[PDB]
């Protein structure tokens, strides 16, 4: 029975195949049909491509050899080669033009996420060209999904060479006919065959993966349309700021370029953008997923004050200044959300665009105290529950799993009705005690959130919800201004507490705001839809806030 | 007795002042005398300006009105403005222009390290101009230096309301006799004075200096060279990741733009580059000081194979891997040197540029043991007696303040002789119990290493000597290599083991090697000339490395 999978990089994990650039060179400039192909593999084992994919040298220091051997190929077949002709160029132009072959990605993750031990096998070299950290970031985009990466030129040995093999079945700890193989040159494929391996020779990638589905028995080919890429928490970087002397702020940070600072609303995590996490940095972006104040590694101060949206904001500003970032995008999600609407009203500077998650933008009202406003509206009834200090604290710390449980649901498995929860006297009332597990989570995610809010509770977190007259009044400084940076406004056609009709005079305060829509998408956004959510996000990031 | 000092910021921390500016385009345009700088203050307390500066409205809603008060002033005066005439860009080159005032900014840091508390209070608007992230940046720069910084737009009040400098003084914790005021408006001078604080006309900031120094009685002018601005280890942000199961690393991140990660040597921190973080930073570079493994917050464990080259670089990919870097600058001094050749020989995709600061590049011997070409050299006597685990442990670990306060010693101080240590019997056998501090290091400096330095000992630090063997092999592998992506070699004229002279057939393997080389300079290059340091750094960096 089959527990590993092998797959190439070239023409395998990757297409177009770097191999056919040097067919196709011939054919575009009329020369001699394998000219290219043969000065590519002169001298067979002690050739300078042998010596270039064991490591021995590098590819810069390759090209004038290769260049030498090109001169001697067109010196036999009685030749010649243009005046303008490059090596450098042809290879440069090959590599980039080279992306991930997405349906075999797919077919190898399926493979993991079933139990297979995965790995990519590959002949390359080292590469220190100008243009080097392209190839870097697709070899980075892909290990990630692999248990083992082999390359020729880091171990010294190369395919077919029996050995490279061998040194296979030892990372893998596995034995050969619990292997199967795929590889584009047949040539390649033949020892791991030798060793009974099962082999797959690779031509199109439809072909090649109906025979890796008939010989695992695991559906690959026509399959439903995957989740993005998730994080796991111990493979992260984790980051931590001293905002002041009892406030620690935590984040998780992944990727390079304009910095992107992910806020969570109630009663969440970063992990709520573990979704968006992987995509936004792929998509060229630093991304810095919080802990808000009050949440998991984030300190947990118990005073109420210390969470209205003043002092969390100046927190955010000083949490900018600290890590030495002049601006970051700021993306918002419920208490988040409202959180990135006062950044981008009060410290503009520091704001380089913003993005809200449900929760609009509503200029205060002068002229109504915050609590009457909340009372007018049935669906904010759970916010007055929220209000005496201990209450919901002791009905949401009862039991954690059961929390989690109950608030993550999709729209069409609601099990809390947010309206008479005073009345009925909680949120789990008319509630199971053992709830059912929502099709947006798995139990290990609930896991997750329960054990980070075994450290503090609710207190902070319920704490963003105790402020009302204090953040009614800062607000109340900011009704003469407009707000004129980048905006995004994410609407959930399902989301009932934020409907998406409370968002329709935004642009009365945002003139040139931008917008985004999620049909049957409930509260939970990210998690919902997150393929939805990536879209929309990754579109509004490229044309509004730079790269 | 005074113990306060506040500065504005327009015209006394940065210049050109903007004011300047109405003026300027005045006599540029051929306008009537004082005609913008009148359409500026049109109103009054109830003017469009005054809403700007207290933070009603936006830099960007504030535009239009002061083009309506220039088309109103312009027919009181019955002249015409241009049909090309601009407010938006007369403020955008305006607000570029402004720099800051680099010895009024000198004066503050000087009477803050003599224990005056220091602020900025400043009229100034709400910035959403898609130009904003320059003056941020230079907010962000001043604001570091200072205790508090007070602006007019978020506090709803201005300079010269009564009320603004109350304000100061409750922030400030004292009473206005302490207080010195420096501004170059006189009208905004005057409740200050009212108040009994001692005040400063600014115009030219030589006499306000002058000023300056006879009140406050401190030297402010023609004063030595000062340090760069050092780094405070709990105002940081502390990053960690897991790069396998039982190893983690530890860094401090500063900054936006490319990533830059610095590697300290033996028996450092990442505290060692205190003076180049914030410098490269502000320089444009996203910096990532190490804590290298073995050392301080980062995983020591105790086995002689977990320190050879092979398997820290290997970490330090997987490091790069785990962040979302597909590349990163590689600095490196000493062993960190060492390991950043090794980072650029290896993983060329993976280093944007290498420079090291006194370890050169010296292709290993194929046809010596590493062990005999150690003690072909005098110097390297001490690397011998690294050798037996527990012996230099030993003598390390006993007083640690005596450690590093014999280390870390300039050129002309020097108490370690590092020839015959083995026959000797140790690195402190010759040295004083009590060693006098360096001029290089404060008390405070050597306590934090010292802190550093207990939890994890030398071990760990000591193991990074003991895998010579392993590393020869090793390096063997790449002897066919040149090393072809952008580096620079840093020498120190007076490190007497890792000698300028060694570095001499350097571009023998690394032709396009740029060059570095500091005067006067020991061992311990980071601290003994940070200045040098900085400069050769980020001009190599701005030309070879981006930005
Ligand atoms: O379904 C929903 C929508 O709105 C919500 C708002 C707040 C909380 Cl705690 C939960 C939900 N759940
Ligand atoms: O003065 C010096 C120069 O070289 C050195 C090399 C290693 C160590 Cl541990 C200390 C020093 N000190």
């Amino acid at each position: 029975t089959l527990r590993a999978a092998v797959f190439d990089l070239d023409g395998v994990l990757a297409l177009p195949a770097v191999f056919g650039v040097l067919g196709r060179t011939e054919e575009a400039l009329a020369l001699p049909r394998g000219l290219l192909n043969d000065a590519f593999q002169k001298g067979g084992p002690e050739g300078a491509t042998t010596r270039l994919m064991k490591g021995e040298i590098t590819l810069s220091q390759w090209i004038p050899l290769m260049e030498e051997n090109c001169r001697k190929c067109s010196e036999t077949a009685k030749v010649c080669l243009p005046k303008n002709f490059s090596i450098k160029e042809i290879f440069d132009k090959a590599i980039s033009a080279r992306k991930i072959n997405r349906p075999m990605l797919q077919a190898a993750l399926m493979l993991r996420k079933k139990g297979f031990t995965t790995a990519i096998l590959t002949n390359t070299w080292l590469d220190d060209r100008a243009e080097r950290d392209g190839l870097a970031q697709l070899m980075c985009e892909l290990k990630m999904h692999f248990d083992f990466l082999i390359e020729s030129c880091q171990v010294g040995m190369v395919k077919p060479e029996p050995q490279i093999y061998k040194f296979l079945l030892d990372t893998l700890k596995a034995s050969p006919s619990e292997v199967v193989f795929l590889d584009d040159i047949g040539a390649n494929l033949k020892p791991a065959r030798d060793l009974g391996m099962v082999t797959i020779l690779v031509q199109d990638t439809d072909t090649a993966l109906k025979e890796l589905e008939k010989v695992t028995g695991i559906q690959l080919l026509n399959t439903p349309a995957p989740l993005p890429t998730s994080c796991n928490p111990s493979d992260m970087s984790h980051g931590y700021v001293t905002v002041k002397p009892r406030v620690r702020l935590h984040f998780v940070e992944l990727g390079s370029g304009p910095a992107v600072c992910l806020c969570h609303g109630f009663p969440e995590s970063w992990y709520s953008w573990r979704y968006q996490i992987p995509a936004l940095a792929q998509a060229g972006y630093r991304v810095l997923a919080m802990d808000m104040k009050g949440y998991g590694e984030s300190s947990a101060p118990p005073e109420i004050e210390e969470y209205c949206m003043e002092v969390l904001c100046k927190e955010m500003v000083t949490f900018l200044d600290k890590l030495g970032l002049s601006q970051a995008v700021f993306i918002g999600h419920d208490w988040g959300g409202m959180l990135v609407w006062y950044m981008a009203l009060f410290y503009p500077e520091r704001v380089r665009a913003v993005a809200s998650l449900n929760t609009p933008f509503i200029p205060a009202n002068p002229n109504m105290s915050p609590l009457e406003s909340i009372k007018a509206n049935p669906v904010f009834d759970y916010q007055l529950y929220f209000q005496e200090p201990g209450v919901a604290e002791a009905e949401l710390e009862q039991n954690l799993s059961r929390t989690f449980k109950s608030l993550f649901r999709a729209s069409d498995e609601s099990v809390l009705s947010m309206h008479k929860v005073c009345e009925a006297g909680g949120l789990f009332v008319n509630s199971p005690e053992e709830p059912s597990l929502s099709r947006m989570v798995t139990e290990e995610e609930i896991q997750f959130y329960v054990q980070q809010f075994k450290k503090s509770g609710f207190r902070g977190p319920l704490n963003w919800y105790r402020n009302m007259e204090r953040n009614w009044k800062w607000a109340c400084k900011s009704l003469g201004r407009k707000i004129l940076i980048p905006a995004l406004m994410v609407t959930a056609e399902k989301d009932f507490v934020l409907v998406p009709q409370m968002s329709q005079h935004m642009e009365d305060w945002i003139p040139h705001l931008k917008r985004g829509h999620i049909e049957d998408c409930g509260h939970w956004t990210q998690m919902d839809k997150p393929t939805e959510v990536n879209q929309i996000l990754i579109k509004w990031l490229d044309s509004d806030a730079r790269n």
